[PDB]
C-alpha cells in the first residue's frame, strides 16, 4: 500500500510500466483555474514559508537543514553536505520561479522543518526511438510523436523532512503543496530522481566511483581490508600505486571554460544530448549558468584547438559528512556532469577531469550510468557503489529505458 502514492498520476506498478507505448499525460486535462488559489491546509503550530534564495540567511536555513537531515546511504556512512554557495546556483537558474520553493516553518521559532525544490528545465519527453518503431511497423506515428517538442516542466529536488518529524506523512503535504504552485503555473508534469523505489521509474542505474585519494577512501571502511589488498606485502602501496593519476591533463588543448566559449558548448552539448531519449535543452543562459566556473561548485574545461571547442566536460563538488569514522569527517567529492567528445575518445576526455579533480584536492569522482558514462568504467577504474538512482516522472506515461537513454543529470 502506497497511502499517498495510490491518489497521485504516476504508473503504480511495473507492470502497468511495461505496458507503455507512447509518452503523454496522465490525468485528466486540468486549467489553472480549476487549481486552488490558497495554499494547502497545514497544522496551526506550523506555517509555509518560500525562502528568498537571494537571502544570505534564507540558505543559510536551507543549508543547515540538509546539511542535518538530507540522503544518507543505506547504512549511514555518508550523508550529503551540499554548500550554501552550490544551493544557490542549483535552486536559482535562469527564469526560475521563486514560488517553487516551498518551505515548512514551526510559526513560534521559525525553525524550518521541511524542504521541497522547483526549478523549471526545459525537457525532451517524448516517445522513445525503439517505441517510434514499434510505432511504425504498426501505423501510429503521429499518435507516437506528439509530444516530441521540448516541455518547460519542473524538476523536483531536495525534498527533506527534519529527524524530530519524520513519519508524520509531512512529506505528501509538501509534495500536493508544490504541485499546486507548480500547476498554479500552468505547468503539469514534473521529473524528479530518488534512491528509493518508488512507482514506478522509467530507468534505473547504478552509482559508480573512483578513487582519487585512496588512503583516505580506505580509511572510512577500514583498512585490512580492501579484503583482496591484505593479501600483499606494502597493501597501501598497492593501493596508491592502483589509483595514481597524472599531475597534468594530457589533452594539449584543455583549458578552463570561459564565458566566449558559451555558444560553442551549447552547440557541441545540444548535438549530444539530442541523440539520447530523455535530455534536456539549454539556452546560452543555462550553459552560462550551469556550466561556466564557479569556485568550489562547478568546474568546466573545453578542448580548443585552432581556436575551435571540439569537446569538453564539467564536474561540481558534494562534500559528504563522515558519520561514524572520527579522523576524517567529510569526503570531498566530485561529480561528473555533462560533457561531450567530438575529436578524442570519451575515456580520454575524462581522464583529463579525474586529473583536474585530483589535482584539486578531491578524494573521489562519482557519477550514475546514464549518458555514455559507461564507455569508461573499466578503462579508468570505476567500480560500482550500492546506490541505484531511479528516474520518476509525474503526470507522464513513458515505456522504461535503460539508463544509457537519459541525459537529465540531477545535482
Ligand atoms: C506537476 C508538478 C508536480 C511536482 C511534484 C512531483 C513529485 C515530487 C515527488 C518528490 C521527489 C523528491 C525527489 C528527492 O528529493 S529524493 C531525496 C529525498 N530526500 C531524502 O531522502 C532525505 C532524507 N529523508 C527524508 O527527508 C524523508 O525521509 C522524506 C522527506 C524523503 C520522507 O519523509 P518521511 O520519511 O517523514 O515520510 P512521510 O511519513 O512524511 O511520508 C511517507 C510517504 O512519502 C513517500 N516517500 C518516501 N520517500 C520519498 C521520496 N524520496 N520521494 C517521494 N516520496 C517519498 C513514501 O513512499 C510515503 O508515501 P506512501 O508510500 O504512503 O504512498
Ligand atoms: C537529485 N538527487 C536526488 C537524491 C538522489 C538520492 C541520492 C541517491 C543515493 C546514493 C548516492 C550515492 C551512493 S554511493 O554508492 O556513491 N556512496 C557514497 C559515496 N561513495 C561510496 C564509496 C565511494 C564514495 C560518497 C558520498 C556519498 N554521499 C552520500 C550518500 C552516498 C555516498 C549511494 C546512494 C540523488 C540525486
Amino acid at each position: 500500500a502506497h497511502a499517498f502514492w495510490s491518489t497521485q498520476p504516476v504508473p503504480q506498478t511495473e507492470d502497468e510500466t511495461e505496458k507503455i507505448v507512447f509518452a503523454g499525460p496522465m490525468d485528466e486535462p486540468k486549467t489553472v483555474a480549476d487549481i486552488p488559489e490558497e495554499p494547502y491546509p497545514i497544522a496551526s503550530t506550523f506555517e509555509w514559508w518560500t525562502p528568498n534564495m537571494e537571502a544570505a540567511d534564507d540558505i543559510h536555513a536551507i543549508y543547515e537543514l540538509l546539511r542535518d537531515n538530507y540522503v544518507e546511504d543505506d547504512d549511514s556512512m555518508f550523508r550529503f553536505n551540499y554548500s550554501e554557495e552550490f544551493l544557490q546556483w542549483a535552486l536559482c537558474p535562469p527564469n526560475y520561479i521563486p514560488d517553487w520553493h516551498v518551505a515548512v516553518r514551526r510559526k513560534a521559532d521559525k525553525k524550518l522543518l521541511a524542504f521541497i525544490a522547483g526549478v523549471p528545465v526545459t525537457l525532451r519527453m517524448g516517445t522513445p526511438k525503439y517505441m517510434k518503431v514499434k510505432a511504425q511497423e504498426k501505423g501510429e506515428g503521429e499518435e507516437a510523436a506528439k509530444y516530441d517538442e521540448p516541455r518547460h516542466i519542473c524538476e523536483i529536488n531536495f525534498l527533506c523532512v527534519h529527524k524530530q518529524l519524520r513519519e508524520k506523512r509531512l512529506a505528501p503535504i509538501l509534495i500536493k503543496e508544490a504541485t499546486r504552485r507548480v500547476n498554479r503555473t500552468n505547468v503539469w508534469q514534473a521529473v524528479y530522481t530518488a534512491g528509493v523505489l518508488l512507482p514506478t521509474p522509467y530507468a534505473s542505474g547504478q552509482y559508480f566511483h573512483r578513487s582519487l585519494n585512496p588512503e583516505k577512501l580506505v580509511e572510512i571502511r577500514f583498512s585490512g581490508i580492501p579484503a583482496q589488498y591484505q593479501k600483499f606485502q606494502n597493501p597501501m602501496a598497492m593501493l596508491k600505486r592502483n589509483y595514481q593519476l597524472p599531475s597534468a591533463p594530457k589533452n594539449s588543448g584543455l583549458r578552463e571554460m570561459k564565458p566566449s566559449d558559451v555558444p560553442q558548448v551549447r552547440r557541441i552539448l545540444m548535438n549530444y544530448l539530442d541523440s539520447f531519449d530523455v535530455g534536456p535543452v539549454f539556452s546560452d543562459a543555462e550553459i552560462s549558468h550551469y556550466l561556466l566556473p564557479r569556485d568550489g561548485v562547478v568546474f568546466t574545461y573545453v578542448v580548443e584547438n585552432d581556436k575551435k571547442v571540439t569537446d569538453f566536460f564539467s564536474f561540481y563538488r558534494i562534500p559528504s559528512t563522515v558519520i561514524g569514522n572520527s579522523n576524517y569527517n567529510l569526503l570531498n567529492a566530485a561529480y561528473v556532469h555533462y560533457y561531450a567528445a567530438t575529436s578524442i575518445p570519451l575515456h580520454q576526455l575524462i581522464l583529463d577531469l579525474l586529473i583536474v579533480a585530483h589535482s584539486r584536492g578531491f578524494d573521489v569522482c562519482n557519477m550514475v550510468e546514464i549518458l555514455d558514462n559507461r564507455s569508461f568504467v573499466e578503462q579508468l577504474k570505476f567500480g560500482a557503489g550500492d546506490g541505484h538512482l531511479r528516474y520518476y516522472f509525474y503526470n507522464w506515461a513513458y515505456p522504461k529505458i535503460k539508463p544509457s537513454q537519459v541525459a537529465l543529470v540531477m545535482l
